[PDB]
């Protein structure tokens, strides 16, 4: 290959005339960076010709806002999306080095957090495989949120220094910087209303490239950094200088911060990314190539609000509009809610994000002018159509009473956006018919469904190629583009030779998986053991507990007859516990303690293992997702909305133990409930024990093997030395248990049961597999997005082709 | 040429791959930015294999450790040092754009302020071009020191923002950052002394490229910038770290910053530049290819120190090799003594640097008794040689007593170097005679001479091209590297060719410096007008007030005979008046105020106009010494040192009005004093008046001249709005004038008539400016930097032979 030669060529140029050092003097950093700026090169040239071709043909502009990108780690995930996966595999081999080692040493982008994050990034991904004229837009936060390390089997949060040695893919663009304006005061003028004596942070862009498979667009992701301008003082007015200029650089040093006026810092950040990207859309639109000229606003752009986090784009679009471009209210009004659109992912209205409108007087004071206007109207409306029902009014109003007046900032979302959606089927049921109730009844048309879905590249084509090459071998190519072409598998349930060729790539997985578990963590994996993973956010509804008491009762059960034929397990459970949630750091510590018990057993030995997988991040769920046989996905039903997690078992060959709730219920429906794992209460059943009242201790009376393994933790024998350490866990149990651990344990184990009699079945097992991996095409990104864009934004897929670029 | 076509591919490449721009987006900095980087491609190769070559051959280092490196810009330097001056004009001409505009958009680097940082820039090229293994050491200052503005006639200072879009040039390398200890207390433990519970400082170097002219070397400049550690805390803990952090990052902020403890903020920056080269250099010495293993130090380092800024690195150096390295306190010393040489550029006693000891106490607590330790050693060899001498002990010790303890740090320089230079021949005669009297008297060979020079690539072949080739048609190009090659040049004042060709070049640089005039201050610049040029800091000493009153005397002159021939002068005074300096931003104010009257006079016209050049940098000297006819270098006898401006204007054709001191001596001594307008009170006539008493009143009362120039300025002839705007000029003059301006007014009026009948005889000027240029040859920085390279620091130009590099 020629490809080989010119990778080899650009490195060494790249490492010479880029890094300006040596092969003497290099350290492995300096080559994932030389490598890192090589491939980089190939994405430049479709970079510039995809902004070259949106400035020509004027498409409508996709803006997906968001206060969390999950990205992970990219050289892979352009390597592959550029096809230069095998020619930088063997060039960075003849340069004596090894390109995993390499892939290693990046860092995992500290933009994301969970769930919303990855769901942002899928989606960016996604928009540009399907050539939409996409762009993501959110902070550049310069320490992410926390790097996990588990320290005497307890969380301690280290900061993620991730930006310390430059981020290689990420182009500054300090010529475009914008400022962002705060505090001052408003004054009503015959020039129109005009906001004074305000302090201004700088927001700084750097713009990302993202990729799309096998096509030639490239996007922009655009994240902003806030600095401080420069400049007379006394010793006061220096130091309240020096404040504000930290204060304006930690809105963009930490995701989700604590600090309690670190809500002061929520909003700041949040109007930090409204404001600086809504004056970089604007800017854009008026700057097209050949351009009363904002009524063609809403056909050029859309605004996706993902959350309420970016929900202050309504009024600060109305408030550049009205008094920056002089555009008339009501005008500016319909351009609005024509413009953006709204995803809820919580159910319940108490989840819902909810300001002081005393904050809002102090710190923005012209867009709490503006939702006072948009809300009157509003209700102006409402008491129209519906005269004299005053609670409806109280109910439908942006803006709360109390122990303070509050502003509810997705009451705000609704009324600003042409379009409402959920995140699964039965959720978007709920967003409509209990979430914003009144809302749906006035109009119908506006709420609508959007089932979330992850990217077939990362999670396939990337983190499993194995299982990717044993699919592509039977069904060609094409399904890495139309994921329910993975429907023409089913047939191959009975064919023998493809059956142990999924069981092979498994395998070959668990056993690199196992090589990183024994390096990493110095326990004794069994090969041969079913790998039960639970990976998530460490919290209560999530049920970790329930997994820990299965572990225990297993334990249990092995100790009562150690002859007997047990099938081994090796029990992973990860994630991160929010730094001020006591109940789920000593969730952790349970594990870990659990886990020192149940390792070191001499009569246990090979047949159970419990590991705590540290720092659960992108990177690793695409180490972990494909070496798995079982996912755990137990949330107590009703607490779920989507779930994207579930979608990426489903598609590496793991089987699904779960409750009827978010995810799991559609995925049911595509593979058929049978090929599932379902069990424990139904969201009626949960209404029903609320209705009876739950009476945690009947269950632990009368359930002998629970009874055992929540005396063992209470006593302190999985604590011997600090025999007290889980006092508020098991008094949680039995008292304030609201997501019913205890009433879901028999079902639970009789389900796991299920699961021990088929991986018995090696055969059986793995077409229960192949069933699951044909029906999961329905949870692409690539549908997903499609849905967004013909349902939503009114923008056609591929009716933007990117030509080949010039160097 | 193959040359214009690789510019114009590399240009494309930086403009597309690493500024990631197209044409269309393109502003002229990013041009300028595409060209830089193209160029700086061409210096990596040399510049890594020089520093493959130091490391392979181990030769003994120089490492110049100055807190000031006045660079200017680089584009120009770089292009001509590469041959490719030529293939980038066509190249960027090819492209559509303009190589001097480009060039324009450059900032002068803000590492430097006056003379002493402009000798580090011109002795870092030398060092270059001589192929020595030199490196620079020095603060990289964020914002310079302030560039001037001139707002109704006053000096405004506004903040030099040059590295806000970032510098081309340098190389940050995070990877080789060190720690700098400050506060603290120090413990005498048995396993030695430790220096405990100190605020931390890191120093970050970028590296700079120093290319050598005509050869293959391209040395390091090293410039260290401040950043805190990152990181609990209570309210009061969080305010003092973020403080802590701002002082921390402002030591790298501003040269010679004011803040009034902005005098320990100056400790703390020498104290920096100091410990960060330091260990540094010793980490260097260790890790060289194949390394009691100190007793080599001295014959692999030299540390050279531009005046007693660095002095701390002697007390440093005993720290690190006795509290760290474990050598002997003795061995370290005569290790301290043979690597340290000091380098002084001022007269009389006073200018010399102090600090208090309460200062040292709480910032250096090891430091002050290293000194301490020192200081007591030194004059116990001084009571052994000199016993009985009281008065010797107190005059020679380091600590100085009085309203508080002081720390004379020349006094350590003094004892810690195995060499001590001044920088003229009499100025070095009073450094050892009379500065450090009592020094020389015990050690007379320690003290030396090194006569100041500029490096003739930028102070001819840059600045000056047509003159540069009018010499290379003459004596071909081998001058360039060996200047004295010009008295060749001295047969050529009988040549009509020559003299027609000298002048033809001197018309050409005004012509070019016009039009940059009249597109700027907007004054009808006479091309037949004598360029009258005075150019330095402003300062009493240095006497731009006497030029003044000559301006106001021509001017009056003009006025009682308008008829009278006069010859024409174009009369520019330039320079930077210090903040707090009520004096010299009172004298800006009269130059601007002078010119105001004299070239908005009808009855004047033509014949005079008086212009203040707003903002001296290194950019702007390039422009204006070349198109001088007469430089002014008029200071009062016995007050400078050297002075390079000097040398500047006698290289590019300009002829020397001035004072028998500092370079004007030497200059006088090369091309014999009749060939420069030599005027004015010398030393010891000055010393003679100081005997007499300066009685400033019987000068004003019989020069009639005078009287009418002084009245005008007092009575507000030059101020009618606010006539009283002069009166603490005025009142100076008569009464507190130490420089003796009136007492040389007479004198210069009568040398700058004898200027005037020479400008009348355009051909016996020329013959006289052929004489000095070729009589300069002397004060070429190489000369300086061999003569410190063999005297001081043993070794041998041209002994490291770079060979051609590898792509
Ligand atoms: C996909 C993914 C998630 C989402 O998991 P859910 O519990 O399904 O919300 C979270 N974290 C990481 C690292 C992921 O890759
Ligand atoms: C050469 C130079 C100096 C030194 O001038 P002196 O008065 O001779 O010390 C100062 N400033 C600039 C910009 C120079 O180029």
């Amino acid at each position: 290959l020629g490809d080989v030669a010119e990778v080899r060529k650009s490195f060494n140029r790249h490492l010479h005339f880029t890094l300006v050092k040596d092969r003497n003097v290099a350290t492995p950093r300096d080559y994932f960076f030389a490598l890192a700026h090589t491939v980089r090169d190939h994405l430049v040239g479709r970079w510039i010709r995809t902004q070259q071709h949106y400035y020509e043909r004027d498409p409508k502009r996709i803006y997906y806002l968001s206060l969390e990108f999950y990205m992970g780690r990219t050289l892979q995930n352009t390597m592959v999306n550029l096809g230069l996966q095998n020619a930088c595999d063997e060039a960075i081999y003849q340069l004596g080095l090894d390109l995993e080692e390499l892939e290693e040493i990046e860092e995992d982008a500290g933009l994301g957090n969970g769930g919303l994050g990855r769901l942002a990034a899928c989606f960016l991904d996604s928009m540009a495989t399907l050539g939409l004229a996409a762009y993501g837009y959110g902070i550049r936060y310069e320490f992410g949120i926390f790097n996990q390390k588990i320290v005497n089997g307890w969380q301690v949060e280290e900061a993620d220094d991730w930006l310390r040695y430059g981020n290689p893919w990420e182009k500054a663009r300090p010529e475009y910087m914008l400022p962002v304006h705060f505090y001052g005061r408003v004054e009503h003028t015959p020039d129109g209303v005009k906001w004074l004596d305000t302090q201004v942070v700088l927001a700084m862009p750097y713009d990302t490239p993202v990729p799309g498979y096998k096509n030639n667009t490239v996007n922009t992701m655009r994240l902003w950094s806030a600095k401080a301008p420069n400049d007379d003082f006394n010793v006061g007015d220096y130091i309240e200088a020096v404040l504000d200029r930290n204060l304006a650089e930690n809105i963009s040093r930490v995701l989700y911060p604590n600090d309690f006026e670190g809500k002061e810092l929520r909003l700041k950040q949040e109007y930090f990314v409204v404001a600086a990207t809504l004056q970089d859309i604007i800017r854009r639109f008026k700057s097209s190539k050949f351009g009363t000229c904002f009524e063609t606003f809403p056909d050029k752009v859309a605004i996706q609000l993902n959350d309420t986090h970016p929900a202050l784009s309504i009024p600060e679009l109305m408030r550049i509009l009205v008094d920056v471009e002089k555009v008339d209210w009501d005008k500016a009004w319909e351009i609005t809610k024509k413009t953006c659109a709204y995803t809820n992912h919580t159910v319940l209205p108490e989840a819902l994000e909810r300001w002081p409108v005393s904050m809002f007087e102090k710190l923005l004071p012209r867009h709490l002018e503006i939702i006072y206007a948009i809300n009157q109207r509003h209700l102006d409306h409402v008491a129209a159509l519906f005269p004299g029902d005053v609670d409806r009014l109280r109910r439908m109003s942006v803006i709360e009473e109390g122990d303070c007046k509050r502003i509810n900032m997705a009451h705000l979302c609704v009324i600003g956006s042409h379009a409402v959606n959920g995140v699964a089927r039965i959720h978007s049921e709920i967003v409509k018919q209990s979430v914003f109730k009144d809302f749906y009844e006035l109009e119908p048309e506006k709420f609508q469904n959007k089932t979330n879905g992850i990217t077939p590249r990362r999670w396939l084509l990337l983190c499993n190629p194995g299982l990717a090459d044993t699919i592509v071998e039977k069904i060609g190519e094409e399904f890495l583009t139309d994921l329910s072409q993975l429907k023409k598998l089913l047939p191959l349930v009975s064919d023998e030779v493809f059956i142990r060729d999924v069981a092979k790539v498994k395998q070959e997985n668990k056993l690199k998986f196992s090589a990183f578990l024994e390096k990493e963590y110095k326990v004794k994996i069994n090969p041969s053991s079913m790998f039960d993973v639970h990976v998530k956010r460490i919290h209560e509804y999530k049920r970790q507990l329930l997994n820990c008491l299965h572990v225990v009762t297993l334990y249990n059960r092995i100790k009562r007859d150690p002859a007997k034929a047990f099938v081994p397990r090796t029990v992973m459970i990860g994630g991160k516990a929010a730094p001020g949630y006591h109940m789920a750091k000593l969730i952790i510590k349970l594990v870990t303690s659990i886990g020192d018990v149940v390792n070191h057993d001499p009569v246990v030995g090979d047949r159970l293992k419990v590991i705590f997988l540290e720092n659960y991040r992108v990177s690793l769920a695409e180490k972990v997702i494909p070496a798995a046989d079982l996912s755990q996905q137990i949330s107590t039903a009703g607490t779920e909305a989507s779930g994207t997690g579930n979608m990426k078992f489903m598609l590496n060959g793991a089987l699904t133990i779960g409750t009827m709730d978010g995810a799991n219920v559609e995925m049911a429906e595509e593979a058929g409930a049978e090929n599932l794992f379902i069990f424990g209460l139904r969201v009626e059943d949960v209404e029903a024990l609320d209705r009876k009242g739950y009476n945690a201790r009947e269950y632990y009376d009368h359930l002998p093997e629970l009874k055992q393994a929540v005396d063992q933790i209470s006593s302190g024998f999985f604590s011997p030395k600090e025999p007290d350490c889980f006092k508020d866990i098991v008094n949680m149990l039995m008292h304030h248990d609201r997501f019913k651990v205890f009433a879901d344990y028999e079902a639970y184990m009789q389900c796991q049961a299920q699961v021990d009699q088929l991986y018995r079945n090696p055969k059986e097992w793995t077409k229960k597999v192949i069933r699951n991996i044909a029906c999961s095409g329905k949870f692409s990104s690539d549908r997903t997005i499609t849905e967004y864009a013909r349902e939503i934004w009114g923008v056609e897929p591929s009716d933007l082709q990117i030509p080949p670029p010039n160097i």
